[PDB]
């Protein structure tokens, strides 16, 4: 049972599964991607917001193979501003060259996010970046920054669980060759205990979070949970000896709710 990837329209290809280092304290964050790459995670994924690059650079010492994100933070937009801020993360992640770098938040009030964008494009065409994408970006922010460039993000990553699939959203990706990866694919535990979820989880001999993963796993996502815990780490990689069948897939498709949103509304979000 091999692990799976995804591929970009811009030829790069990305594990399908990664770490999301978010709730790590820089202090043992070195440690816990070690671990984390000792179980088999070849993704790991951070942001300026986290303040642990440098411990996720260090943990990725003499591990050049993982796969290597990293964010944007909001007060940094801007052409010039973002050229500086993927150069530090660079020297920080002690990668010269990272593997993707996404705008964390459009942030549509700063002004900023298109001149932003033309920076991650520059980074690109220099070779300063492999790959490029956007995180909670609304099909419209898409749009701008497709029109003010002509260079289309990879992926874009969005909160995305079974109690908000994002499907109008995605079938706009899908127009546009731009790959879906899920934070939040958990939905912050809600789903852990839901009865549909165990239902299917018994059915298949896994545990929820394992079922939930797949998935999106099936769904062609890009996922990255979040784990403290090495034995949820192992647990949630745990995902490639099972498949949801279509009646699996169809009753968790169900699930989706209009109100089912839990962090920050892309239009609205203030920080």
């Amino acid at each position: 049972e091999a692990q799976t990837v995804i591929s970009f329209h811009d030829g790069h290809t990305m594990p399908q599964i990664g770490l999301g280092v978010w709730e790590t304290p820089p202090d043992e964050t070195a440690e816990v991607v070690k671990e984390a790459v000792k179980l088999g995670y070849r993704s790991v994924d951070t942001a300026r917001l986290y303040k642990n690059e440098e411990g996720v650079g260090k943990g990725l010492e003499d591990h050049p193979e993982i796969f290597l994100t990293t964010k944007l933070w909001n007060d940094e937009q801007g052409y010039d501003s973002t050229l500086r801020a993927y150069e530090e993360s660079a020297r920080l992640l002690r990668r010269p060259v990272l593997d993707l770098y996404l705008i964390h938040w459009p942030m549509p009030a700063q002004g900023q996010y298109v001149e932003t964008w033309k920076a991650l494009v520059e980074l690109k065409k220099s070779g300063r970046v492999k790959s490029i994408g956007v995180s909670n970006f609304e099909s419209e922010h898409l749009e701008r920054i497709m029109d003010a460039t002509g260079v289309v993000p990879v992926v874009n990553q969005i909160e995305l669980h079974p109690d908000f699939q994002q499907r109008a959203l995605r079938e706009f990706h899908e127009k546009h060759n731009i790959r879906t990866e899920s934070w939040r694919p958990l939905g912050k535990g809600r789903v852990l205990s839901d009865e549909r979820i165990g239902k299917i989880a018994e059915k298949h001999s896994r545990t929820p979070a394992q079922v939930v993963i797949r998935w999106h796993l099936q769904n062609g996502l890009i996922v990255i949970p979040k784990s403290v815990n090495p034995k949820r780490l192992a647990e949630n990689l745990d995902v490639f000896g099972f498949v949801l069948d279509a009646d699996d897939m169809q009753a968790i498709e169900q699930m989706d709710r209009k109100d089912g949103r839990m962090g920050a509304d892309p239009n609205t979000a203030k920080f």
